[PDB]
C-alpha cells in the first residue's frame, strides 16, 4: 500500500528478527494463508478487549490464599503505605477488600477519585473488581515479608495502546534424485533414500530405494508405491524423506492447508543431523540452498470431500488408564481401547491412550472417531486437568481435531495459569502439523488479552525465531500477527528492548573474543568494557527499557563502575542498571548478566518447570523457597540472566576460607552468621536454608540434574539457596556435610532441623507424585524441544523411576529417605571427584 506502510512492515521485520515477507524458502503459500488467516482472530481480540483494563494489565490470581500466608495475617489486617510525594499514610485493610472500596477509605478518611493504585518503582497496578487478597504482588510481599508501598497517580492513557488501522489408487512417490556440492570424507559407504508416511511419529507405510555408492549426485527416478490408498490419507500426513548411510531429512505435507492433495515437482533441501527432537517434524525446508542436500521428487495421484462391558474386561481396561503417559500400548491393549470407544470416552484421563490406539490410516476408523468426538459430554464438563491436556498436544498426536479438544480445556485457564505453562505451550506449537492451528490462535488471543502474557510471548517466540531455523518460519508469522495487535504502547517498548539487548550482545561477543579461554581477567578487558559502555550510554542506548524477564521493572541508566567480567571459562558481563522509576523504595540497581556459550533455552525451560513446581506445592499449602531467577534466551547460545542480590557461591565460600581448588564442613555456618546483623535474622536464615535446601533437593532430583558441581549452587546472605547455570561416582542430589552442619547434624546423626528437613522433603516429594502425569509430559516435551538428540526411551524414562511410579506413598516415602542416605555416605567424595 502506502510508503509509510512499507516502513511499518520494515519496523516489524527488525522487531521479529526475520523477514516474514520472504518467499525464497517456500514451495507453497502456507505462510501467507496463515498470515491472513490470523488477521480475523487478532482483530476479534483487539476490538474485544477493554481499553482501560488492558492498559493497566492488573495481574491477578483466583486460587485460594494458602495456609503459609494466613499466619502473617493472623489479625485480619493489612498495612498499605500509600505514597504521594512527601505524603504517606498507613491505611489498615481487610483481606477481603476492593481497590475501589479502599480508595473510599482514604479520600474520605483524609480529605477527585480519578486516580489509580500503582506499585512504587514498578509498572504494576491494583485495580478491577477483585479482592486485594487475589493480587500476585500483594501475595509476593506476604511471602518474603514486605510492606505493600502503593502510589497515588493518574491512570495510564488507554489511547496509547492504539492499534494502527488495517481415487482408490495406492499412493506413490517418484524419488527422482539427490544433489550435494561437498562430500569428501574417510572410507566410502553406500547410501539410499527412505520414504515414510507419518502421522504422530508412527509410520503408516515404508518404502525404500536401492543402495548406491555415496557420490555428489545420485539419481534413481524410481516410483515408490505405498500400500496406503489416496483416500486413506489422514489430515496432517507427512511425507518423511530421509537419506541413510541417517544423514539428511526433510518433510512434506501430503495434504495441504486447503485440504487439497499436493501435486507437482518439488526440490527440497534437507537438514543435517549432528554426529526424538521436534526439529525432525518441521514442515519448513533448509534456507541454505547452497551447502545443504537437495532432493527432487514427483507426485501425481481434492480428497476429504448399549452393550456394557463385562467385569473382567473393564477391570483390564481400568488398569490401562491408570498407567503412566510413557507406557507402551500392546496390540492387545490397542484393540481394547478402540473396541469399547463409548465406555472409554467416559474417562477424561483415557483420551491420550484412546487416540493413540486409533489407526489413522483407515477412512472408516477416522470417520468413526469424529462421530465419537461429536458427543463430548463428559470431556467438556470435566474438571480441567493440565497434564492431561498437554498430552494431547505433543508429538504423538497430529490430528487437527484431537488437538482441538485439548485447546478447549486451555480456554478455561486464567491469565495466571497461562503464565506458568506459556513457555511449554509456545514450545508445543512445534508438534503441530500446520502453521495456523487452534493452539497457535489460542496463544495469540491470550497475548492480546494481557500485556504480561503478550510480553513473555514476544520473547518466547523471538527466542526460537533467532536460532531455530526449523520453526522460525512458523513462529515469525505468529509473532507478526501479534505485534499488529499489541498496540503502539508495547510496540514502542519492544523497540526499546530489542535495541538494548542487541547492542549489549555485540559487546558481549566482542569482550569474550578479546581474551583467551583460560580464566584471568586483566585490566585490558576491564578497560575495554568501560570504553564500549561509554559510547552506548550516549545517543545509542535508549533512555529506559523494560526488563525482558521482569516487565514491571523499568531499568534505565547504567551503573558503569559496578560492571565487570567473571573469571570463568565462558566470559559473561556483570551489568547493573539504575531504576528509571523514581517512585522506588531503594537505590538497588538492577543486575543483569549477558552470557554466550551455554544454551539458555535449556536454562529457561528448567526455571519454568521450577516455577510450575512451586504452584504444585502451593495448592497443597507448602513453601519450598525456590528462587527461579529471570532468564530469557535471545539468540544462539546467547541470552540474558537475572542477578540475585547478595548471593554467593558455596564453592566460592570454600575459596574464601580454605584453598582455591583444595573442604571444611564448618565454613557454611560461619558465613551465614557474620553476614547476619542480628540473631533473629540468622534463625530466619537458618530456617529459610532448610526450605530452599529442601525445595531444590527434591526438584533437582526429579529432573535428573541433581549431580552438580559445588560452584553450580549459590546461596544468599539470608540463607536462600538456589542452583545456577543449567547448561545440561554419582549422587542423586547435592547435600554435602557443610549443609548438614548448619541444620545441627554432622556425620550421620539426628537434629531438630534435620528431622524437619526430612519432614518437608517427603511432604514435597509425594506432593509432586500427585501430579505425576503433569511433570512427566513437561519432561518429555522439554527434551524434545529444548535438548538436542534425546533417547526416545532412556532419557524420557528417567523421570518415571525418579517419581517411583507404581509403588504406594509408604514405599515412596522410604525410597526418598534412602536417596538422602546415599548422599550421607559419600559426603565429599562426589564434590572432590568433579574434575573429569
Ligand atoms: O556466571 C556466573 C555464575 C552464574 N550466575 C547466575 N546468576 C547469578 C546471580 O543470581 C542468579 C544466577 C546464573 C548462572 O547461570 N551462572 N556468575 C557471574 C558471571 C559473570 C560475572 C559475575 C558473575
Amino acid at each position: 500500500m502506502s510508503e509509510e506502510s512499507q516502513a511499518f512492515q520494515r519496523q516489524l521485520t527488525a522487531l521479529i528478527g526475520y523477514d516474514v515477507t520472504d518467499v525464497s524458502n517456500v514451495h507453497d503459500d502456507e505462510l501467507e494463508f496463515t498470515r491472513r488467516g490470523l488477521v480475523t482472530p487478532r482483530m476479534a481480540e483487539v476490538a474485544s478487549r477493554d481499553p482501560k483494563l488492558y492498559a493497566m494489565h492488573p495481574w491477578v490470581t483466583s486460587k485460594p490464599l494458602p495456609e503459609y500466608l494466613w499466619k502473617k495475617i493472623a489479625n485480619n489486617c493489612i498495612f498499605i503505605v500509600i505514597h504521594r510525594s512527601t505524603t504517606s499514610q498507613t491505611i489498615k485493610v481487610s483481606p477481603d477488600d476492593t481497590p475501589g472500596a479502599i480508595l473510599q477509605s482514604f479520600f474520605t478518611k483524609m480529605a477527585e477519585q480519578d486516580f489509580v493504585l500503582r506499585v512504587c518503582g514498578r509498572d504494576e497496578y491494583l485495580v478491577g473488581e477483585t479482592p486485594i487478597k487475589n493480587f500476585q504482588w500483594v501475595r509476593h510481599c506476604l511471602k518474603n515479608g514486605e510492606e505493600i508501598h502503593v502510589v497515588l497517580d493518574t491512570p495510564p492513557d488507554p489511547a496509547l495502546d492504539e492499534v494502527r488501522k488495517e481415487c482408490d489408487r495406492k499412493f506413490r512417490v517418484k524419488i527422482r534424485g539427490i544433489d550435494i556440492p561437498v562430500l569428501p570424507r574417510n572410507t566410502d559407504l553406500t547410501v539410499f533414500v527412505e520414504a515414510n508416511i507419518q502421522h504422530g511419529q508412527q509410520v503408516l507405510c515404508q518404502r525404500r530405494t536401492s543402495p548406491k555408492p555415496f557420490t555428489e549426485e545420485v539419481l534413481w527416478n524410481v516410483w515408490l508405491e505405498f500400500s496406503i490408498k489416496i483416500k486413506d490419507l489422514p489430515k496432517g500426513a507427512l511425507l518423511n524423506l530421509q537419506i541413510y548411510c541417517l544423514l539428511y531429512y526433510v518433510n512434506l505435507l501430503l495434504i495441504d492447508h486447503r485440504f487439497l492433495l499436493r501435486r507437482g515437482e518439488y526440490v527440497l533441501h534437507m537438514w543435517q543431523i549432528s554426529g526424538f527432537n521436534a526439529d525432525k517434524l518441521t514442515s519448513a525446508t533448509n534456507p541454505d540452498k547452497e551447502n545443504s542436500m537437495s532432493i527432487s521428487i514427483l507426485l501425481d495421484n481434492h480428497p476429504i470431500a448399549r452393550a456394557e462391558m463385562p467385569n473382567q474386561l473393564r477391570k483390564q481396561l481400568e488398569a490401562i488408564i491408570a498407567t503412566d503417559p510413557l507406557n507402551p500400548l500392546t496390540a492387545e491393549d490397542k484393540e481394547l481401547l478402540w473396541h469399547f470407544r463409548y465406555e472409554s470416552l467416559k474417562h477424561p484421563k483415557a483420551y491420550p491412550k484412546l487416540f493413540s490406539s486409533v489407526k489413522w490410516g483407515q477412512q472408516e476408523i477416522v470417520a468413526k472417531t469424529y462421530q465419537l468426538l461429536a458427543r463430548r459430554e463428559v470431556w467438556d464438563q470435566s474438571a480441567l486437568d493440565v497434564g492431561l491436556t498437554m498430552q494431547l498436544l505433543d508429538c504423538n498426536f497430529s490430528d487437527e481435531n484431537v488437538r482441538a479438544i485439548a485447546v478447549q480445556k486451555l480456554e478455561s485457564l486464567e491469565d495466571d495459569d497461562v503464565l506458568h505453562y506459556l513457555l511449554q505451550l509456545v514450545q508445543a506449537v512445534k508438534f503441530e502439523p500446520y502453521h495456523d492451528s487452534a493452539l497457535a490462535r489460542f496463544l495469540l488471543k491470550r497475548g492480546l488479552r494481557n500485556k504480561r502474557i503478550g510480553h513473555f510471548l514476544f520473547w518466547f517466540l523471538r527466542s526460537e525465531i533467532a536460532q531455530s531455523r526449523h520453526y522460525q518460519q512458523r513462529f515469525a508469522v505468529i509473532l507478526e500477527a501479534y505485534l499488529r495487535g499489541c498496540g503502539t504502547a508495547m510496540l514502542h517498548d519492544f523497540t526499546q528492548q530489542v535495541q538494548v539487548i542487541e547492542m549489549l550482545q555485540k559487546v558481549t561477543l566482542d569482550i569474550k573474543s578479546l581474551s583467551a579461554e583460560k580464566y584471568d581477567v586483566s585490566s585490558q578487558v576491564i578497560s575495554q568494557l568501560k570504553q564500549k559502555l561509554e559510547n552506548l550510554q550516549n545517543s545509542q542506548l535508549p533512555e529506559s527499557f523494560r526488563v525482558p524477564y521482569d516487565p514491571g521493572l523499568k531499568a534505565g541508566a547504567l551503573a558503569i563502575e559496578k560492571c565487570k567480567v567473571m573469571a570463568s571459562k565462558k566470559k559473561p558481563l556483570w551489568l547493573e542498571f539504575k531504576c528509571a522509576d523514581p517512585t522506588a523504595l531503594s537505590n538497588e540497581t538492577i543486575g543483569i548478566i549477558f552470557k554466550h556459550g551455554d544454551d539458555l533455552r535449556q536454562d529457561m525451560l528448567i526455571l519454568q518447570i521450577l516455577r510450575i513446581m512451586e504452584s504444585i506445592w502451593e495448592t497443597e499449602s507448602l513453601d519450598l523457597c525456590l528462587l527461579p531467577y529471570g532468564c530469557i534466551s535471545t539468540g544462539d547460545k546467547i541470552g540474558m540472566i537475572e542477578i540475585v542480590k547478595d548471593a554467593t557461591t558455596i564453592a566460592k565460600i570454600q575459596q574464601s576460607t580454605v584453598g582455591n581448588t583444595g573442604f571444611k564442613d564448618e565454613v557454611l555456618n560461619h558465613w551465614l552468621k557474620e553476614k547476619s546483623p542480628t540473631e533473629e535474622k540468622f534463625q530466619a536464615a537458618v530456617e529459610r536454608f532448610v526450605y530452599s535446601c529442601a525445595g531444590y533437593c527434591v526438584a533437582t532430583f526429579v529432573l535428573g540434574i541433581g549431580d552438580r558441581h559445588n560452584d553450580n549452587i549459590m546461596i544468599t546472605e539470608t540463607g536462600n539457596l538456589f542452583h545456577i547455570d543449567f547448561g545440561h561416582e554419582r549422587v542423586p542430589f547435592v547435600l554435602t556435610p557443610d549443609f548438614l552442619f548448619v541444620m545441627g547434624t554432622s556425620g550421620k546423626k539426628t537434629s531438630p532441623h534435620f528431622q524437619k528437613f526430612q519432614d518437608i522433603c517427603v511432604k514435597a516429594y509425594l506432593a509432586l507424585r500427585h501430579h505425576t502425569n503433569l511433570l512427566i509430559i513437561l519432561f518429555s516435551m522439554m527434551l524434545m524441544t529444548g535438548m538436542p538428540q534425546l533417547t526416545s526411551k532412556e532419557d524420557i524414562e528417567y523421570i518415571r523411576d525418579a517419581l517411583t511410579v507404581g509403588k504406594n506413598e509408604e514405599d515412596a516415602k522410604k525410597y526418598f529417605l534412602d536417596q538422602i542416605e546415599v548422599c550421607r555416605d559419600k559426603g565429599w567424595t562426589v564434590q572432590f571427584n568433579w574434575f573429569l
